[PDB]
């Protein structure tokens, strides 16, 4: 696996991001009515366009009901609401996220979500172009008083990235080699930014899975990068928020209808290339989110330096063993329980216990 296009950090966010009156704020406040309070993050400070909300997982859920742990920890995703494009503060918000909720019409009240691509899309490129250029200017500059090895080689990548954009391509969907990738990260580009397009339509449309504008819109991102779309209905979601679960849960089964906010938190955490491991015990069950392609040192010092620093091994049982088998003392008596070094790639879902100094 190459390196991954994103920035170098843990605390990720995502932009939901969109053409005016789509529901953006709607889906903001379904999302702020869901989130974590404020005060939970002392070391942050969250802006009214701000909100982090839990990632549900059926493995973490279970991991509670076989452990009953003093605290539960869920793992967040921040979302920021930024406005609609009516042309900017927009494109200052967006280099501000790490992904973004593409946000689509597809409702009726010119209804038209394949232009509503398109615009956003050429948006997005042409930004990145004034960047781009502006890199390029910036370098020639240099190169004229300088002999760096390093501001040839940027400017050759910076020529090769204008190329594309002017093709029309997104910058994450070129083809880049290791050291291409590192200097494509310290740009931060908008169309480098994973998306996750979030359509729009009224409760009917939503419930019985049908819409007039979808067969075009699926055709249309395939033929784009084939990124993850993700139909909902703002209105509906509204509503059941609005609702006591009691009432939420009756509305459900009478209309046959279920709620994709679950959905769209998963995969937006996905999106923008976060995964966490958890730390099975009776006192305490915690989801950690690290970036996906981190080793096993770099996920021990998330947790604390010391597991980093003296990292003899990473314990590691795969959540489905733990499943199969009794508990912990019985996977080990099965000798499922790999030790793993300072080489392993953490994957999703991994039970760890670190070993150190
Ligand atoms: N029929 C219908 N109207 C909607 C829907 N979502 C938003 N709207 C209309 O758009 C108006 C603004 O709602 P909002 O959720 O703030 O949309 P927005 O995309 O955040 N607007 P902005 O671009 O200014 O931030 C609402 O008053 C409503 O009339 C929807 O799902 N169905
Ligand atoms: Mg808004």
């Amino acid at each position: 696996e190459r390196p991954i296009l994103g920035r170098f950090s843990s605390h990720l966010k995502i932009g939901i991001v969109g053409l005016p009156n789509v529901g953006k704020s709607t889906f903001f406040n379904i999302v702020t009515k869901l989130s974590i309070p404020a005060e939970n993050f002392p070391f942050c400070t969250i802006d009214p366009n701000e909100a982090r909300v839990y990632v549900p997982d059926e493995r973490f859920d279970w991991l509670c009901q076989l452990y009953k742990p003093k605290s539960e920890v869920s793992a967040y995703l921040e979302i920021n609401d930024i406005a609609g494009l009516v042309r900017n503060a927009f494109l200052s918000h967006i280099r501000a996220v790490d992904g973004i909720f593409h946000v689509l019409r597809a409702f009726e009240d010119s209804v038209d979500p394949v232009r509503d691509l398109e615009t956003i899309g050429e948006e997005l490129r042409l930004k990145d172009i004034e960047f781009v250029q502006n890199k390029i200017d910036d370098l020639e500059k240099s190169m004229k008083r300088s002999n760096d090895k390093q501001l040839k080689l940027e400017h050759e990548l910076c020529e090769k990235v204008k190329a594309h954009l002017e093709d029309g391509k997104d910058v994450r969907f070129g083809d880049w080699k290791s050291a291409d990738i590192e200097i494509l990260n310290t740009f931060q580009l908008l169309t480098a930014k994973p998306v996750v397009y979030l359509v729009n339509m009224s409760e009917k449309d939503y419930q019985r899975k049908k819409n007039k504008f979808l067969p075009k819109i699926h055709a249309w991102v395939q033929e784009h990068g084939g990124e993850t779309i993700i139909p909902f209905s703002c209105a509906f979601e509204r509503l059941l928020a609005d609702m006591p679960p009691d009432e939420a849960a009756k509305y459900c089964a009478e209309n046959q209808i279920a709620s994709v906010i679950p959905k769209i938190i998963k995969t937006g955490f996905a999106a923008i290339h976060l995964i966490y491991f958890f730390t099975a015990g009776p006192d305490e069950v915690k989801c950690w989110q690290i970036r996906r392609q981190t080793k096993a040192p770099q996920a021990a010092g998330t947790i604390h330096t010391d597991f980093e620093r003296g990292f003899i091994c990473a314990e590691v049982m795969k959540f489905d063993d733990l499943k199969e088998l009794g508990s912990e003392s019985a996977v080990k008596a099965a000798g499922k329980y790999r030790q793993e070094g300072k080489t392993y790639v953490v994957q999703d879902g991994d039970i760890i216990f670190f070993k150190f100094n």
